[PDB]
């Protein structure tokens, strides 16, 4: 579609320092906002932001068997508190369960992974790197304007992948319900890099108000995770201003 | 499946001076607990909870035509101002917008309706007082106990629909999202009746929690919309007691 560049958000990245974009589109991508036009098709590690893809693929291929399937723990150490226990396909998501998502990608295999993001038109479709570190540490990238699209096929049901399982790892997704008001979102943050190579930390998904819906996509680099509650805030402050919130 | 009664429950129901039930059913146990299992197995108008098996016949039978279908007002006066505008089928269903299921329920017919709720097993399935009004002023009559066998059917997609489109009003139902605590669940309320045969008022669906489901009906007898907070109030101090929060 079309990306219009809106230097006025920028205000938002200019008071906390921040290198990042925020790309936003009401009813679809055919016309989307940013503050910056080059960094919006600019592409990053999508790190816990892959889930997504990743969910909907191994259900697709049956790794997932179905939307009731429980990841249990082993019981041995997971470098995050958090995943040491059983989960749901939803808890794993909402709580980042990456060892949940390595074993569904190794499953998965590097023939079929590669060609479901082809299927997706996933970013730079590169899964180099480890079948199970490759949106973790190796070489795939995809753009802000490229994870609005690829929501927007989810949204849509769109993707190429059953309905079901679309709706499946929507409803995973829900962040936040009111009568009126709906978000899918997902957070994502690659790591603390260096000062001269920053890592990523991404907010994307979109927001169901009334009638009408909006796709976004949020990245920012950092090189330190007390700036991560920046990640959400700026992309707030500017759907607020938008009156979206 | 099984169930027992547990009279310490009766103790939020004499406080605030109300005769009504709540079953509660842990899915991995497939075992429910409830203040009273006579009222558990009695019938009462279903009210708006009829909006969840509408909303699926609904899809169903095509008059709607998927989730992203906008029911729009037609500018004539309703009852709420709520309802003065347009709506998803999320929206009809978290707002109760009697007229777009009215509707519905025009277009199904009384042929298809009778179908569906047989094959749902939907309480009593008399469909009698007009196609439009059956459940809310006519002779349809659902128990807590039956409420909650066709909420865990519509959780493991079990019901005689689509996969699809039990997805699709399960979403629809979602009511309050955190990483590992979902809750799906639509409320009802008949009227305030008489004081001689009082109205009914429901709470119904179920929650998420870490790998357990809970399935929840409650009903109660309601004279005075005065009462209506008692609904909510009620099972969730039961829930809170259970420790489901
Ligand atoms: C996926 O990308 C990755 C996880 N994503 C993120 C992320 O926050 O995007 C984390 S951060 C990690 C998990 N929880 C801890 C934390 O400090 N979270 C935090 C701190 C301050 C603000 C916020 C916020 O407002 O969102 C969150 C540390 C993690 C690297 C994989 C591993 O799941
Ligand atoms: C469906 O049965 C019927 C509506 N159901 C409800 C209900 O509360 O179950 C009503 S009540 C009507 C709408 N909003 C007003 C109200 O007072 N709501 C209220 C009051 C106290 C507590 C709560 C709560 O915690 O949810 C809500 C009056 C309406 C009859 C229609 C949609 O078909
Ligand atoms: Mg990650
Ligand atoms: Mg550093």
């Amino acid at each position: 579609g079309s990306i219009t560049e809106n230097t006025s958000w920028n205000k938002e990245f200019s008071a906390e320092a921040v290198n990042g974009v925020f790309v936003l589109c009401k009813s679809s991508s055919k016309s989307c906002a940013t503050n910056d036009l080059a960094r919006a098709s600019k592409e990053y590690l999508p790190a816990s932001t892959f889930k997504i893809p990743n969910a909907i693929i191994g259900l697709e291929t049956g790794v997932i068997k179905n939307e009731h399937q429980v990841f249990k723990w082993d019981g041995k150490p997971r470098a995050m508190k958090q995943w040491e226990r059983d989960l749901t396909l939803r808890g794993a998501i909402q709580v980042s369960a990456v060892p949940v998502f390595q074993q569904i990608a190794r499953e998965v295999g590097e023939v079929r992974m590669q060609k479901y993001l082809k299927k997706f038109s996933y970013g730079n479709q590169n899964i180099s790197g480890g079948i199970d570190k490759f949106w973790l540490e190796g070489q795939l990238r995809i753009s802000a304007v490229n994870q609005v699209e690829f929501l927007e096929s989810l949204y849509l049901n769109k993707l190429s992948a059953s309905k079901e399982n679309q709706l499946i790892v929507k409803e995973a997704l829900v962040t936040e319900a009111a009568p009126e008001y709906l978000v899918h979102s997902k957070t994502g943050f690659s790591g603390v890099g260096t000062e001269s190579n920053p890592g990523v930390a991404w907010w994307v998904g979109w927001v169901e108000k009334e009638t009408e819906v909006y796709f976004f996509a949020f990245n920012m680099d950092i090189d330190n995770e007390s700036k991560l509650p920046l990640r959400k805030s700026i992309p707030t402050k500017i759907m607020e201003s938008e009156g979206i919130i």
